[PDB]
RNA sequence: GGAAAUUAGGUGCGCUUGGCGUUUUAGAGCUAGAAAUAGCAAGUUAAAAUAAGGCUAGUCCGUUAUCAACUUGAAAAAGUG
DNA sequence: CAATCTCAGCCAAGCGCACCTAATTTCC
DNA sequence: TGAGATTG
């Protein structure tokens, strides 16, 4: 008889096998290979440690890269072949230089200027075009014959580097305010603006925050203010979105974006609102809008070139070329010493590091900026510095605003020009501006045949897809319409059918009439509530959920019972404030068709549900047109287009036959029909799928993976899911090593962002128009501090008080949980506030008290409506209006502590008894032999810390296996004394529930002080009341907790693992000689072309065989630990002789080859034990078993700050000797082990100078000691304040003649190989 | 223990895109001097590569998951204390 | 050799589906 | 935290 505890982790399974005495056995194990040793004794205990399995979202996005670069290149082969024929006519080797532009002189096989050939003409191109955007708008600009090469490069930068993708449709940059302003002057008559004088042009795109300009604006505008209409509205044109509630006398909030899709909606919902008159004022400010949409990147008046983008880079060049002039000047005159280190020292930040070392703009700016202020006449330098807009590079960090319409619109321009000189230009004109516009459908994907498992795209054609045949060839309906349907659930009751959009009009209609048909209404005069009759239903839908998008609980008992029903009063059941349910799409198509009657027409049913099924498979305007042509007849064609606008997203649980297709035998109703009318009964959908009366139940019956996909399809992080398959592999295990007898139960334990944090702030601050970030700059790096994260997420405010906090007195406030942390274990933002002092949350007992809530909610629903907190924190914080927190939810708090409620733990379990429990009994029923019990941390936790068995993670990796062993102890115990909780525990009055989980751990104590006063004695042996059985004996089951935890051998095991990703380092370095570097491409020799250093090593391999030595060559015998990168893994597996041959060996003994991947475990002298961190590198391979008394003595002793802390005090001090212990304990094991003599005399010499510091900091400096000593690759750490480098052991040459250890997974069987035996 | 709806916040898998960076080469450096160097001038741009590569040859694929040893099996797998 | 210093690809956009948690109404 | 380079 016995049990496994199991603690898992994201990087660790603890396991432990137990008797009925609590006590974890041990046994001997028969060791293989070729050592001494035939067997050894290991206690049935231990810890499978391994590195974090990673996402796949690394890959992908390498993935997607490589495709896009790929891609990159083919549409410059697309523009290379179109050129191909003319330009052989006039360089017949240009796009061969173009090709071998990287190689050296000397490797180059045509002459070496690419452009030209010949060093004359390449010199005067660059003097007449000192960059790529003069070329560009000299052809864009120039009715002159142009030499074709150059028109190539120029098409090629445009196509190359083509712009995004964000903008929809055409733009036409056209370099309004006076209109707009007389708009708003005649559309307000009475109160007209003046805007003479006003250089709308100069305010508007200057370089400041949006937020300035406004004021700004404002600024030349007497009589106007910032929050009035018109300065609402300016934000318009420039690109905010603001609310115009108090400009309207509103009541609900309406913002608008002119860039958003929804803006026409929008508009037309503000316009129902306050009337047509104001269609011009938006009109005209959506006509300045135009002119001045791209000024961000455009600076230049567009009447005087078609090429402002190119022509605005050259005022970079100019300004850049004069500013250069000036700084240089200056430095000459007034800091000539500086000269030298600005203009010529790379390593600095000067003008030098900025254009050939490494200095950015943003690192430049910043050495250069004192120098600036430090001198005469520099003081327009510094307000270009300050607009960041000083000395610019034209290929810069900020380019990724341009829409490709501007390179198009350049592009198309040169088109237009040379096409008048060559006429296979205007015969691809159009196949070349595709090749900059095309973009692949992230709807259709990777465009392969069949060698994908990415892939879904189909062909209508077979033949290669080009951007100018992918109309023609690609289907695309059917491609998007399989992206949308691989994806989608089916129905679960009908298995066979894909759930409705979730939009779909007969969806909302179930999910109407569900919750309709179970409201009840009482009235004085009836006996008893009354549900609602089909009649009463469908009056209630056409009267109400047909004419308000939501219908609230006032309405019905206003505008239906007492209009319909003449009741003065009646009390409602079953809706609390408003339905949750609605009629959304139905009030959307009213308001695009206009026709009532159609959508009430049962006969449309089929084309409705057609038309959204279309609006919401289809993201593509243009394919969602071609899709509703069929339903033209039926609308006019302004209807038709503002249908194709209406689209929708998400689809629903449930499929169309399901709600309104099978039929009830005996009735012939749907199961919609119930819903809407079911005589005086009203059964709702899980009714009716229930109901043995009726024939859904049936026909949803007759209508209805290993293990590792079946982990893998898991939802939860894929680090925890590498822990679940690794804890069912150590239970395969431990039930073979027990014979195959199965245990008796499962005892299983689950463990329980800088630039988020500034993302949401950012937005947060924005949606509220404050400017605290004005005022207090942050840096997101410092939003990792709670209580300042929490001030600027509170807009410098107290959360329970009206006034604002001092953010250089962050340290005096308190950070408090809105729900107690006694009740609640949240620590997170959604639980916690910042405040002056958490004595005015109210009472400690509660959520914060009536009053705050009264005072603080509109303060809260403002960060609320800024995303600042969360809806739920929300709630939490204003609960005390409803009651505060009521008895029930102090039960289930508590509840929750004791009881496992994630899915993903409920998996766990469920997995471990479907493979225990295989066999069933005489009535089918599932024979439950293992018991697969759950616990939560906290229960094993509590239990460590009232019994004295205290955990310190830092000293070794013991605590996995402690733990896992103390959750089979508390929980076998646990039902073993209250069977009744298995229904809690094991997978397969509101006072009272809160006492009795408050005090469920009870029966291990002896003496209970309870929270009433009072104080409880029980005996030393506690049993199970109904069998007597002995449970727990308080005189010999402690103790036997202690012999478990003080044992020294515990089965530690560091799962070895080849590794994998990345060839190397990343980085290209420059050219040098060392033999380091990897060439990047084959015949791109690292000496002339630089490459990557650092290859990983996926494993080493043994070779025992002969090298050459000398220039003899004679043959040498040795034996060498050779490690396979990741590169060159695959030549090595396919034939390893040859491979190592190769490398220069010979005679290689193959049969001797032992492939060693990371952490492969070797045991050297005196029990000292590595583990190879690579080929060339070690790890330490030991645990220091610090004995039990030290632990818990430091434990204590750290933890310094009822009045059993007097005794735990009085301990610490009559056992201040166990330092210099702990100390000897550390040195003895580093002089046997750790072979750091260097590093172990700076402690020693650390620890001897702190003697004199209190014994709570001493203890706390020694825990960070044990990283000397801890398992795997080394760390620095810190003793106090002196720093102690780590010690790596970069030598893998001793563990050649050591002894290799094979383990399995939990280190019981153990193959050992002397490998001084080898060579 | 489940289900639908509402509200909100997370996570995963996948697709399509934009901008940098880096590397080598191209962008005639000048004057003095035998040279070492010194005094100046100049600088903003481009091509190409962006896992080596692969066969299945696609505008495809190439960094996730999974892995002690031994044995009988090329492999999948199965077995061994 | 050792001891010590040094280094590490990054920033951004849009879209789809599927899960999970946590509160509310109604049910199985 | 493996490993390239420099300093001792
Ligand atoms: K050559
Ligand atoms: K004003
Ligand atoms: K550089
Ligand atoms: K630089
Ligand atoms: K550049
Ligand atoms: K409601
Ligand atoms: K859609
Ligand atoms: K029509
Ligand atoms: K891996
Ligand atoms: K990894
Ligand atoms: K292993
Ligand atoms: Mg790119
Ligand atoms: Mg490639
Ligand atoms: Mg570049």
């Amino acid at each position: 008889k016995y049990s496994i505890g199991l603690a898992i982790g994201t990087n660790s399974v603890g396991w432990a096998v137990i008797t009925d005495e609590y006590k974890v056995p041990s046994k001997k194990f028969k060791v293989l290979g070729n050592t001494d040793r035939h067997s050894i004794k290991k206690n049935l205990i231990g810890a499978l440690l391994f590195d974090s399995g990673e996402t796949a979202e690394a890959t992908r996005l390498k993935r997607t890269a490589r495709r896009r670069y790929t891609r990159r290149k083919n549409r410059i082969l697309y523009l290379q072949e179109i050129f191909s024929n003319e330009m052989a006519k006039v360089d017949d080797s240009f796009f061969h230089r173009l090709e071998e532009s990287f190689l050296v002189e000397e490797d180059k096989k045509h002459e070496r200027h690419p452009i030209f050939g010949n060093i004359v003409d390449e010199v005067a191109y660059h003097e007449k075009y000192p960059t790529i955007y003069h070329l560009r708008k000299k052809l864009v600009d120039s009715t002159d014959k142009a030499d074709l090469r150059l028109i190539y490069l120029a098409l090629a930068h445009m196509i190359k580097f083509r712009g995004h993708f964000l903008i929809e449709g055409d733009l036409n940059p056209d370099n309004l305010f006076i209109q707009l302003v007389q708009t708003y002057n005649q559309l307000f008559e009475e109160n007209p603006i003046n805007a003479s004088g006003v250089d709308a042009k100069a305010i508007l795109s200057a370089r400041l925050s949006k937020s300035r300009r406004l004021e700004n604006l404002i600024a030349q505008l007497p009589g106007e203010k910032k929050n009035g209409l018109f300065g609402n509205l300016i934000a318009l044109s420039l690109g905010l979105t603001p609310n115009f509630k108090s400009n309207f006398d509103l009541a609900e909030d309406a913002k608008l974006q002119l860039s958003k899709d929804t803006y026409d909606d929008d508009l037309d919902n503000l316009l129902a609102q306050i009337g047509d008159q104001y269609a011009d004022l938006f009109l005209a400010a959506k006509n300045l809008s135009d002119a001045i949409l791209l000024s961000d990147i455009l600076r230049v008046n567009t009447e005087i070139t078609k090429a402002p983008l190119s022509a605005s880079m050259i005022k970079r060049y100019d300004e850049h070329h004069q500013d250069l002039t000036l700084l240089k000047a200056l430095v000459r005159q007034q800091l000539p010493e500086k000269y030298k280190e600005i203009f010529f020292d790379q390593s600095k930040n000067g003008y030098a590091g900025y254009i050939d070392g490494g200095a950015s703009q943003e690192e430049f700016y910043k050495f250069i900026k004192p120098i600036l202020e430090k001198m005469d006449g520099t003081e327009e330098l510094l307000v270009k510095l300050n607009r960041e807009d000083l000395l610019r590079k034209q290929r810069t960090f900020d380019n990724g605003s341009i829409p490709h319409q501007i390179h198009l619109g350049e592009l198309h321009a040169i088109l237009r020009r040379q096409e008048d000189f060559y006429p296979f230009l205007k015969d691809n004109r159009e196949k070349i501006e595709k090749i900059l516009t095309f973009r692949i459908p992230y709807y259709v994907g990777p465009l392969a045949r069949g060698n994908s498992r990415f892939a879904w795209m189909t062909r209508k054609s077979e033949e290669t897809i080009t951007p100018w045949n992918f109309e023609e060839v690609v289907d695309k309906g059917a491609s998007a319409q399989s992206f949308i349907e691989r994806m989608t659930n089916f129905d679960k009751n009908l298995p066979n059918e894909k759930v409705l959009p979730k939009h779909s009009l007969l969806y909302e209609y179930f999910t109407v009439y569900n919750e309709l048909t179970k409201v009840k209404y009482v009235t004085e005069g009836m006996r008893k509530p009354a549900f609602l009759s089909g009649e009463q239903k469908k009056a209630i839908v056409d009267l109400l959920f047909k004419t308000n998008r939501k219908v609230t609980v006032k309405q019905l008992k206003e505008d239906y019972f007492k209009k319909i029903e003449e009741f003065d009063s009646v009390e409602i059941s079953g809706v609390e404030d408003r339905f949750n349910a609605s009629l959304g799409t139905y009030h959307d198509l009213l308001k695009i068709i206009k026709d009532k009657d159609f959508l009430d027409n049962e006969e449309n049913e089929d084309i409705l549900e057609d038309i959204v099924l279309t609006l919401t498979l289809f993201e593509d305007r243009e394919m969602i047109e071609e899709r509703l042509k069929t339903y033209a007849h039926l609308f006019d064609d302004k209807v038709m287009k503002q249908l194709k606008r209406r689209r929708y997203t998400g689809w629903g649980r449930l499929s169309r036959k399901l709600i309104n297709g099978i039929r009830d035998k005996q009735s012939g109703k749907t199961i919609l029909d119930f819903l809407k009318s079911d005589g005086f009964a009203n059964r709702n959908f899980m009714q009716l799928i229930h109901d043995d009366s009726l024939t859904f139940k049936e026909d949803i019956q007759k209508a209805q993976d290993s293990l590792h996909e079946h982990i893998a399809n898991l939802a939860g992080s894929p680090a925890i899911k590498k822990g679940i398959l690794q804890t069912v592999k150590v239970v395969d295990e431990l039930v073979k090593v027990m014979g195959r007898h199965k245990p008796e139960n499962i005892v299983i334990e689950m463990a329980r962002n800088s630039r988020e944090r500034m993302k949401r702030i950012e937005e947060g601050i924005k949606e509220l128009g404050s400017q605290i970030l004005k005022e207090h700059p942050v840096e997101n790096t410092q939003l990792q501090n709670e209580k300042l994260y929490l001030y600027y997420l509170q807009n410098g405010r107290d959360m329970y008080v009206d006034q604002e906090l001092d953010i250089n007195r962050l340290s005096d406030y308190d950070v408090d949980a809105i729900v107690p942390q006694s009740f609640l274990k949240d620590d997170s933002i959604d639980n916690k506030v910042l405040t002056r002092s958490d004595k005015n949350r109210g009472k400690s007992d509660n959520v914060p008290s009536e009053e705050v809530v009264k005072k603080m909610k509109n303060y809260w629903r403002q960060l609320l409506n800024a995303k600042l907190i969360t809806q739920r924190k929300f709630d939490n914080l204003t609960k005390a209006e409803r009651g505060g927190l009521s008895e029930l939810d102090k039960a289930g708090f508590i509840k929750r502590q004791l009881v496992e409620t994630r899915q993903i733990t409920k998996h766990v379990a469920q997995i471990l008894d479907s493979r225990m429990n295989t066999k069933y009994d005489e009535n089918d029923k599932l024979i439950r032999e293992v018991k697969v019990i759950t616990l939560k941390s906290k229960l094993v936790s509590d239990f460590r810390k009232d019994f004295q068995f205290y955990k310190v993670r830092e000293i070794n990796n013991y605590h996995h296996a402690h733990d896992a062993y103390l959750n089979a102890v508390v929980g076998t115990a646990l039902i073993k004394k209250y069977p009744k909780l298995e229904s809690e525990f094991v997978y397969g009055k509101a006072t009272a529930k809160y006492f009795f989980y408050s005090n469920i751990m009870n029966f291990f104590k002896t003496e209970i002080t309870l929270a009433n006063g009072e104080i409880r004695k029980r005996p030393l042996i506690e049993t199970n009341g109904e069998t007597g059985e002995i449970v727990w004996d308080k005189g010999r089951d402690f103790a036997t907790v202690r012999k478990v935890l003080s044992m020294p051998q515990v089965n530690i095991v560091k799962k070895t693992e080849v590794q994998t990703g990345g060839f190397s380092k990343e980085s290209i370095l420059p050219k040098r000689n060392s033999d380091k570097l990897i060439a990047r491409k084959k015949d791109w020799d690292p000496k002339k072309y630089g490459g990557f250093v650092s290859p990983t090593v996926a494993y080493s391999v043994l070779v025992v065989a002969k090298v050459e030595k000398g220039k003899s060559k004679k043959l040498k015998s040795v034996k060498e630990l050779l490690g396979i990168t990741i590169m060159e893994r695959s030549s090595f597996e396919k034939n390893p002789i040859d491979f190592l041959e190769a490398k220069g060996y010979k005679e290689v003994k193959k049969d001797l080859i032992i492939k060693l991947p990371k952490y492969s475990l070797f045991e050297l002298e005196n029990g000292r034990k590595r583990m190879l961190a690579s080929a060339g590198e070690l790890q330490k391979g030991n645990e220091l078993a610090l004995p039990s008394k030290y632990v818990n003595f430091l434990y204590l002793a750290s933890h310094y700050e009822p009045e059993d802390n007097e005794q735990k005090q009085l301990f610490v001090e009559q056992h201040k000797h166990y330092l210099d212990e702990i100390i000897e304990q550390i040195s003895e094991f580093s002089k046997r082990v750790i072979l750091a003599d260097a590093n172990l005399d700076k402690v020693l010499s650390a620890y001897n100078k702190h003697r004199d510091k209190p014994i709570r900091e001493q203890a706390e400096n020694i825990i960070h000691l044990f990283t000397l000593t801890n398992l795997g690759a080394p760390a620095a750490f810190k003793y106090f304040d002196t720093t102690i480098d780590r010690k790596q052991y970069r030598s893998t040459k001793e563990v050649l003649d050591a002894t290799l250890i094979h383990q399995s997974i939990t280190g019981l069987y153990e193959t050992r190989i002397d490998l001084s035996q080898l060579g």
